[PDB]
């Protein structure tokens, strides 16, 4: 049938928040694939149930089998080692693998890619897939800004949803968070700054928390799955039903902000032809200083990869 | 059982839509209140049976018995005449009668006020009824909005939610459109008119178009009611679930722009507690000489009505 | 972009709610067809507004042209006269251009028909179409038994989606009501029956009730439409979710039931491939012998039709 | 506010599942309570990021403090330990704490117990937290019938909750599997063999893998977390919102089946009253007998708990 398909290419904790998700919101049938033997099965069964209590009619199914991308409409790849800069060949050569069998098997998916760093994995899995620019991305700007909108929104006691920010540049440490680009009720945070609702350094407390958000999840003895997979998912879901979203993504950069052959995160448009839109915000040369120094950083690990 | 209970006094068209949605939503169980003998039966029936389809559990009863409004959560006032300046004094009597009804059965309830023109009626309310300021309020701003956002979505092609916009003072044609709180992801309409996206002529048709978008579909021979609808429940919603929406609607002001004693448009934040707050736009001179004109009307209006 | 398209093929009533529903659950692109001059434009421009509220991305515009059906993905006909045996051969010319058009316009839709008596107008529409047998249904058993479902659901005190039950061979008055295939949480009625929760003398007047309950509707000054608009839209979006959902529909019969060369209700799977499967209760002979009589009816009045 | 605060008492995998599901919903304010310290806190912390993706308002909170029970609407138990007989005593001694404070702090919540052996672990919180019968439940015929529903609506190619089924007396490896209760879009299962759609063979492979569905999911190195949460949630969700659900759940038997004075999976009405009724099928002589076999074994373990 038309569903779409969509391959988890990685089938840990993110990964099984996805497929999650994708049932409650009948997005699509689901692949958990993963190298481990077996334990995606197991996680697709458990999943597949759920297609009762949610309405649902979505397959969940395993695979340690790569052939198994064919036909993949979207592809979301959370494969890699995360236990530094001496990961990055070894999350290369996983990028070189996976670029391989999605240009032998679905060389039309949409990808999305999560890997960290992403803003470096990106790029190399775009190059080693071969799809077209507007049809890969990375995880970034909706998974930092939903943490900075959601501080605000605590403070400033409205809607989470109804805070709008920009987190540009690269995820990680070098984030760029635009204190300008804040928006409440599509207004002006500097209007409620005037107002005394919330100070100035209330504000920069909330920018600290937001950069160091996965480092205080982790100092928590937990770790960060929930929101990033949430936050792929209304990628996904924005691509798959045409909604035109505007989302901060790493993306390939084409001359915006004097920055060319490289990925960074910005806002782009997704809807049923992938980024439709590359929006380059009117940055002033502060924030362009800034934005220079994330895209320093994901070429700085970019050359440690090869 | 504490599933709220939400009168519609008035089962009109925009009744009719607002029942449809409740159930489709699960918002709780409704009453089309109408003076009209047994159509608000009829189209309560029909409702009714929607539940199946929509997974709900809401009861959808009719009534011509204003004790009815005993124990309601929420009250949505569309009743009125609509066949002008005469009419104000009949709407006003209408206010009056509803007015006693609430204060006798349902002095904690939250009221939403439609009945045009809008800023005046529902101040009327309001003074009759007895409740607090910050339990009533008039569909105006989420409505105009709609309009605004809508039409810029369509030429900059992405979703609709994500343009956000400001349109204060009153509902009608005295409406108050501030070019300078628009916003398309957050980001300034500046920045995609300097790029060329849209025009400053574009955004004037547009804007012209949205202050007469009530009087083009009429004209068209259809009459506005499905959005009305929406943008009620929308309010409505907010206040239930405590959403903490930032949505513009015809609240009291004590003072914000320089207006006291009378109810204009203006951001609020919509929870449990009703109005939890009233956001005042830091208007410039050119922008707040409008919202005078506004006012003044609502003024010139509220006179008449008595 | 591939969202679907619907063309409803009528933009009254029905066709206003049905309009709104789509773009509520985000289904497709809409157009709102009439052969009245510019009341569909109307409907359309009051009904985009509401992508909004909703958090959707549906086109919704007007026509007044038949070649925009070109590219329907589904079409859902609901013109024709209704101000009776003389309307036949008047609704039989209008499905025969409908028919016309869908055939020339978009073969590959797949089509509703709501045009009373349905179980006519679909044949009619199949036969000028040309569409394939699994293409094409008629609204009646998701319409009937929401109804039964509902009223028995009240009196049990259950989820009215928790109570199932079957209607088959006509919508109509001839509709077939079948006791014996009612179930309470997937429970046979008949314990219910047997406990006291419900009595045969309560459930003979909720079956008069639900054959009877279009006359109530208009009895009580309203029309049936929005429940017709929820049940359609049911089927429209198993089609176009696959969500393979058992709904029962005027559909082709091919020897079940002992009849051939007739469209009749009966439970049917609705699927990315329409009509994936025609389900034959096994009825006893005097279950049969009331389908035979419904039959009978849909013949006669097809006969009339020509 | 009049949010619902819903206390997660355990906030392991099922835990973390039970809250992203419960922002999504919109539900209500989370507590994600353990005796672990910290990791709640970074779970919540993760998890409340998801109300911007989600458009929702739900505070997510961690606690290492049982007097954050007070004011629970809802309590939701899987707190205990996994690593037999043994265990038995240790997870009584963890219901009697819980109960304590649950009569402490909040006794007039609804309570859903998961913890295993459920239907023990149920009865002995019930007597130690002093609340109604009606005020406390546990998981078990909700999950285990999700799994037939679905293998059968697989094997059928329909909707999987199109299948309804009924399983009763314990959860775990005495459950009671009820052919005869089994329906497809309503319809009598017996039919759909009698037409060879689906065999008596299959069906008591499907039967087997049913009762063995954990034991498979973690022989495949996964464990069975979603399908719990969702089904509680359901469950949950039937509360909350008064949706009168049937939905097969461990409560105490007061002489149905032939027993009383220990709790056991029947159908039961949950709605804002909690188990507003309880449902008795009614068995013949030979599901009767398994049904005993099953309550022996609850009181086996019962016993031994003490
Ligand atoms: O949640 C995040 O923002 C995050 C960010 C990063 C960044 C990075 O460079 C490595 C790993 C992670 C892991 C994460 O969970
Ligand atoms: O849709 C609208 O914006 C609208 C506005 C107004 C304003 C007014 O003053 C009278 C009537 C209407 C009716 C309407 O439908
Ligand atoms: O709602 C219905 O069930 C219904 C049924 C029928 C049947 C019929 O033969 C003509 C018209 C209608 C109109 C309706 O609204
Ligand atoms: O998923 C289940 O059905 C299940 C059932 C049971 C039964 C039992 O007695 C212990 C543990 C589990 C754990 C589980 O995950």
């Amino acid at each position: 049938a038309p569903k779409a398909k969509i391959v988890l290419v990685g089938s840990g904790m993110i990964g099984g928040v996805m497929a999650t998700l994708i049932v409650q919101k009948n997005l699509g049938d689901v692949v958990l694939f993963d190298i481990v033997k077996n334990m995606p099965h197991g996680k697709a069964l458990d999943t597949s149930h759920t297609n009762v209590m949610a309405y649902s009619n979505c397959k969940v199914s395993g695979s340690n089998t790569y052939d198994d991308l064919a036909g993949a409409d979207v592809v979301i790849v959370t494969a890699g080692f995360t236990k530094r800069d001496d990961l990055l060949p070894l999350n290369n050569k996983i990028m070189i693998e996976i670029g391989g069998h999605i240009k032998k098997n679905c060389p039309n998916a949409f990808i999305i890619v999560v890997t960290n760093p992403v803003d470096v994995m990106v790029q190399l899995l775009h190059q080693h897939s071969g799809v077209p620019k507007n049809k890969i991305i990375g995880l970034g700007g909706v998974l930092d800004t939903s943490r900075l909108k959601y501080y605000i929104s605590q403070k400033l006691n409205v809607c989470p949803r109804d805070v709008n920010a920009h987190i540009v540049g690269a995820h990680g440490n070098k984030m760029v968070l635009l204190k300008r680009y804040i928006t409440v009720g599509g207004i002006p945070l500097q209007e409620f700054i005037n107002n005394k609702l919330i100070s100035d350094a209330e504000l920069e407390a909330i920018f600290d928390r937001t950069v160091n958000t996965a480092l205080e999840i982790v100092n928590l003895h937990a770790s960060p799955y929930v929101a990033p997979a949430a936050a792929i998912i209304e990628m996904a879901e924005s691509y798959l039903k045409d909604l035109k979203k505007v989302l901060i993504c790493s993306t390939l950069l084409e001359g915006q902000y004097g920055h060319s052959d490289i990925f960074g995160g910005t806002p782009v448009v997704l809807g049923a032809n992938g980024v439709e839109q590359v929006i380059e915000l009117q940055l002033n040369s502060e924030e362009k200083a800034k934005f220079d120094e994330a895209i320093a950083e994901t070429k700085r690990m970019k050359a440690l990869a090869h």
